[PDB]
């Protein structure tokens, strides 16, 4: 689908308001390996480690659960190693190396992307 990378570091809050407030969309929502390859070559240029995605853990207490901010199915995942139980925050980032998403807390300031 299409996608837009934006640079300027914001918290995930920050991050998924500017799609829908600047750019009319939500953040990213990655369905299938292809999308998700055509986005790591885009952040490859960013010297930055990780940027946020449409995905946030929600969960109680041992009830974590994955979903996307925009509302689509949850039908695919590529985790690093060592990811994503025992760490992290609840906002899902992917890493600018490889592409693998990684857990981290929202409140970390980075770039992200958003679809429209
Ligand atoms: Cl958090």
């Amino acid at each position: 689908c299409r996608y837009l990378l934006v640079r300027s570091l914001q918290t995930f809050s920050q991050a998924w308001f500017t799609c829908r407030r600047c750019y009319r969309g939500n953040l990213v929502s990655i369905h299938n390996f292809n999308i998700n390859y055509r986005i790591q070559c885009s952040v490859s240029a960013l010297n930055q480690g990780q940027v946020w995605i449409g995905g946030r853990i929600t969960g109680s207490g041992r009830c974590r659960r994955f979903q996307w901010v925009d509302g689509s199915r949850w039908n695919f995942a590529y985790w690093a190693a060592h990811q994503p139980w025992s760490r992290g925050g609840h906002c899902v980032a992917l890493c600018t190396r490889g592409g693998h998403w990684r857990r981290a807390h929202c409140l970390r300031r980075l770039p992200f992307i958003c679809s429209y």
